[PDB]
C-alpha cells in the first residue's frame, strides 16, 4: 500500500482560492470512559494546506477524534479579523480500516468539512 | 409574498451581497430553452422580494442567475466565477420555495434554505 | 425595534432539504480569565430548525460564544448514523450592537457554516 | 495529467459520486455559445482523468456540467437540481485547476481546491 497516515486533512483558503498554509493543528481522541481528550499529534499546514503524517496506522485505532485548527491566528497572521478563533471538527471513526480525509474549506466569515477522499 | 425566494450572502467579508444583478428563468418545454421571466438587482439585505407572482409560479424547472464576477468587481476583486446559477426543480406550486447562494471569490454554495 | 434575540440559529438538513427539527443545542460564552465555558441557555429546534430566545439583548455582550449542536442524537433519531457525534462553532462577539446569525447546514457526511444574516 | 481535474463527493452518503455523467465545455467568442470538448463518466474516485490535454487548455471560460438528479435517481432518490453546471475562468495555461463538487439531494458546494 501507502505509507500515508490514514487520517489526512486539507485546509483551503477559500476567500483567496489559495491552500491554507502555515495553520497551526491539533489532534487528540477522546477516552471513552473519562470522557477527556488525549493529544495526539500537533503540526503546521504545509505549502499545500495539508499536513503529512498526522497519525501512524499503528496508533489509528477505532475512536472519537478531534481536528483542532487555530483559524483566527491564521487569518491575523495576513492581517484580517475573522469571527472564528478556532475550529474544532469531532468525528466517530468506528473501522479504522479505512482512509479518512478531513478538509476544511475556509474563510474570514464561514468554514466547511465534509468525510472526504 | 413571492412564493420564491432568494438570498445572496458575501461569506468572505460576513455581509450580505447588495446590488448583485441577477435573472430568473423557466425552461421553455416547447424550445427547450430559457425563457426570461425577471430582472433585477439584491436589495441591501441580499433578498429580492418580488421574484415572481404565484399566478406564474407553475411546475416545472427554473433559472437563477447571478452576476457574481461583477459583484466582486465593484468590491475592487477579481473572481474564480463569471456567474453562478442555480439550476431547480418546482413540482409543487404551493409550497414556498428559497434558495440561498453563499459567494466567497473562489467558491460558492447554495442548498434549498426555510 | 423587534423583541427577538439578537443571535439567531437556523439548522437545515440538506441531506433531505427540510429544517432539521428537535436538534438540542447549548449555549457557551467563555471566561477571558478562566478561559472556562458558561452555559447559558439550553434549547431544542423548532418546527423550522430555528431556536428563538437564544439569549436576551440584557445578556448578550461582548465575548467569545460558543454553539454546541447534538448532531448525531438527531441523525439518530432518524434511523442513521453519521460522522459528527456533535458540531461546536465557537465565535467572536466584539460588536453587541450586531444581529448574528450562525446558521448550521447539516448532512450525515458534511457540514457548513457562516456568519448570515 | 490533464492541467484541468475534478472530484465529486455524495457529502450526504460521505462516499465518492462515482458513475456522474459530466461535460465540459469552452464559451465560442464568436458565437457566443458553449463547444462541447469532452463527455465522460466519473470513476468509482469520483474523479475524471484525462478531461482536457494541455494543447487544448487555452485561456478563456468553460463550463462543467454534471447531471446530478440522474446520479440521484440511479441511487433510487429525487433530487432538487436537475443539473449543476460550474462556470469558471481560466486566465493562466500553466496552473493546474482542480474544481470540486459536493453534492446533496438538497445542496451542492464548489470551490477552486489544489
Amino acid at each position: 500500500a501507502s505509507s500515508e497516515s490514514p487520517l489526512t486533512t486539507h485546509v483551503l483558503n477559500v476567500a483567496m482560492g489559495v491552500p491554507a498554509s502555515n495553520v497551526t493543528l491539533r489532534l487528540y481522541r477522546q477516552d471513552p470512559s473519562s470522557k477527556t481528550w488525549q493529544l495526539l499529534n500537533t503540526g503546521i499546514t504545509n505549502e499545500d494546506g495539508r499536513y503529512p503524517g498526522l497519525i501512524t496506522k499503528e496508533l489509528f485505532t477505532a475512536g472519537v477524534y478531534k481536528l483542532h485548527f487555530e483559524t483566527a491566528q491564521y487569518w491575523a497572521s495576513l492581517g484580517d479579523t475573522s469571527f472564528y478563533p478556532y475550529v474544532e471538527i469531532v468525528f466517530t471513526i468506528n473501522d479504522p480500516g479505512q482512509k479518512y480525509h478531513v478538509p476544511l474549506l475556509l474563510s474570514r466569515f464561514s468554514y466547511s468539512t465534509y468525510r472526504g477522499s
